[PDB]
């Protein structure tokens, strides 16, 4: 449930169109968190086991409290990590769809690979969804060269980390409904869109 590697073990001659990258919040366990199996299971839902990749990231990110801190609110071991696994979907499925999301330091994480992404590859995310964004005052709740029409932010009223601060309050810690319905509906709607004509 909560560690998902759908990417680095599937079998290249048979891609998902699909591929979800996401990376969990300061402290959280697996690579996927406490909101990423929710949103998994319901992109299940629509793309089936076989039509979308779940892949959490894993690797050099651990998620470490304090890192929050750092100037991009993340490591740039981290950083690296997630960027190679955009590169993996990149060259094992040329012909897939991807998007991402990204949870308290996991969203500061998603937010500066994407600003890094080469331009053909980040063209290849139809959405992104982010909750507790960590650089959204800072940032403007936006993702550095990334479409806002592409990107959904989830800011919970009195979440500090929403407004500048790196202090965990209750609203921070209530996006499970967000993740079980908004965010991969959205998400979904965009691959549809993308995908269609």
């Amino acid at each position: 449930r909560t560690t998902r590697d759908d990417l680095i073990n599937g079998n290249s001659a048979s891609c998902r169109d699909v591929i979800f990258i996401y990376a969990r919040g300061s402290t959280e366990t697996g690579n996927l968190g406490t909101l990423g199996p929710s949103i998994a299971s319901n992109l299940e839902s629509a793309f089936g086991k076989d039509g979308v990749w779940i892949q959490g990231v894993g690797g050099a990110y651990r998620a470490t409290l304090g890192d929050d801190a750092l100037p991009r609110g993340t490591s740039s071991a981290a950083i690296r990590e997630m960027l190679g696994l955009f590169q993996q979907a990149n060259t094992k499925c040329p012909d897939a769809t991807l998007i991402a999301g990204g949870y308290s330091q996991g969203a500061a994480l998603a937010a500066a690979s994407i600003e890094d992404l080469d331009s053909a590859i980040r063209d290849k995310i139809a959405g992104t969804v982010l909750f507790g964004y960590t650089k959204n005052l800072q940032n403007r709740g936006r993702i550095p060269n990334y479409p806002a029409d592409r990107t959904k932010v989830f800011c919970n009223t009195g979440d500090l980390v929403c407004t500048g601060s790196l202090i965990v309050a209750a609203p921070h810690l209530a996006y499970g409904p967000d993740a079980r319905g908004p965010a991969p509906e959205f998400l979904i709607e965009k691959v549809r869109a993308v995908r269609g004509s």
